[PDB]
């Protein structure tokens, strides 16, 4: 049964990484729309307020 | 364009962790067809051995 549970320790590393992925994109996604947001929001306040 | 490719990442994740799910069944499909060629071949050993005796 050797290449039967080394496939099965490759297929939960794999599910593994894949929900760690999913994670850190999320993460990158939630700090890309910050970025955006604050930048927008205070380019409207400069917008607003001239120079 | 960024929000089209982090979501087709997301995409991906998911699909990743659905085909690692359906790989982990897959092997204990043949897990159970290893056990029973196994059975099936040290059973019939057995039947040899008691009857050519």
């Amino acid at each position: 049964s050797s290449a039967l549970d080394k496939l099965k320790e490759f297929g939960n590393t794999l599910e593994d990484k894949a929900r760690e992925l999913i994670s850190r994109i999320k993460q990158s996604e939630l700090s890309a729309k910050m970025r955006e947001w604050f930048s927008e929001t205070f380019q409207k306040v400069k917008e607003k307020l001239k120079i």
